[PDB]
């Protein structure tokens, strides 16, 4: 449940956000798109990104919560 | 199943204790417990973050709790 | 729940958009995307190698791609 | 389960004092407390709940009859 | 679903092709598939040795083949 | 399917095995048992290993195969 809203919240308002990966890499952009497993990321270019290669979302602001 | 790990993190999250999380990579992140699913926990300060489980190795409260 | 997955690497595919894939332990795969499926990807270059999904953490195009 | 629940068991009910190795080589000490299908709750000076998918290997300090 | 993989280890297994198989720790192992199911591959060569897939990055045949 | 009678003979022979972890780290030792997420490696004090953990299994002799 509550990823999906979350996430939602993130693409919806274009908020920029910084993921860190599990071994500790940050990138840095704004989620356009996500499903199940991966989260499409833009910047430059797109990017998808696997969720099971992340550990933390952490958007730049404050954003309303599931 | 979930037996242990829900009224553990629910009691973190009602109780508002402070929490140490430490990533499998060795990071670690502190702050309250807002809520939590199957997948993530969602970890409050001024900004949430979402932590997902899959990456945690430990929580650490930083006070006593009891079920 | 591949909405995005499939026809994000399916379009990868046919048009034989060089990528490079890069690996939770840093190392960084060059090539092109030949076929997948639920648990693999087959890369192609000087010889077609088989990429274990749960071992990428990103998949990045030389070039923008439309879904 | 047919190992791993009586061996977590027989050290949480004989209080085996126990070393509880990390997928990144963190060792963590102390006595099993209680857990479940995913979590081992460990204690001592102060309480920790541990992800067993984090667990490398689990060394008692001393051998338990099953 | 496994309709890319299956095929794969048993084209590699059959022709009896020599592979490189990177774990996800960097290490590479060599020699030849003799069986695998769905979770371990059993890698031939002074003595058998049994892989996780879960620890595989990639497997890289020593010369190219057919699917 | 493989893995379960490649454990038993390694078991029921007293095979000493190496054991690779996912970090690195060689484990030695017998295996005493197993189930589906553990194998309890035997020696100087036993020790629950997890499964998924492990990156590769090593036996010190050719032995037979499934």
């Amino acid at each position: 449940s509550l990823q999906d809203p979350y996430l939602n919240t993130l693409r919806k308002e274009r908020v920029p956000v910084s993921i860190y990966l599990v071994n500790g890499i940050k990138l840095q952009g704004q989620i356009e798109s996500f499903d199940q497993f991966v989260i499409l990321l833009k910047n430059t270019v797109s990017q998808m990104v696997y969720k099971h290669a992340i550990s933390t979302v952490v958007p730049s602001r404050p954003v309303r919560l599931p």
